[PDB]
């Protein structure tokens, strides 16, 4: 998959946008799967792609909520630079994985990271969608992003 390549300058860039969009990042005190991540750092090239554009489209998916934002002093042209930047890297893998064989069951990876962006989306909601809700998703997401560029780099 050629758009494997570069991609530490999504992951700067992107950490960029989430850093500048507001204030300091909040204590990470919500849940991140760990657990999948390291499992995908050792998973098979195929397998990380699909991971990656799964999860890119989750955290655009869960960003992508200004109507829900009134909480937050977010700079919304930095949110929405955010979504751009994860969209068009994620649609260029997408090119990749219409490549792959679709298998037998739904992998595990996509149930378990579908699951935890669920998890985000309902933290939210039971809090109203607060400044400190959204600073937990906010300070989640940096985490996927690190995690990311590990599982690429090792992609590539
Ligand atoms: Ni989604």
């Amino acid at each position: 998959c050629e758009w494997l390549g570069r991609y530490r300058i999504i992951t700067t860039e992107s950490l960029n946008l989430l850093k500048n969009m507001g204030g300091k990042y909040a204590d990470l005190e919500t849940p991140f799967p760990s657990r999948l991540y390291t499992l995908m750092d050792k998973s098979k090239v195929e397998d990380q792609v699909k991971f990656l554009v799964l999860t890119l489209d989750h955290i655009i998916h869960l960003m992508d909520a200004r109507e829900h934002m009134n909480s937050v002093n977010w700079d919304q042209n930095t949110v929405e630079d955010f979504l751009n930047i994860l969209h068009r890297k994620s649609s260029d893998l997408k090119e990749c994985v219409a490549r792959y064989a679709k298998p037998a069951h739904k992998e595990s990876y996509e149930i378990r990271i579908k699951r935890h962006f669920r998890t985000l989306k309902k933290i939210l909601k039971k809090k109203q969608y607060s400044a400190e809700a959204w600073e937990q998703i906010r300070r989640v997401v940096k985490s996927h992003l690190q995690r990311m560029d590990i599982i690429a780099s090792n992609a590539r």
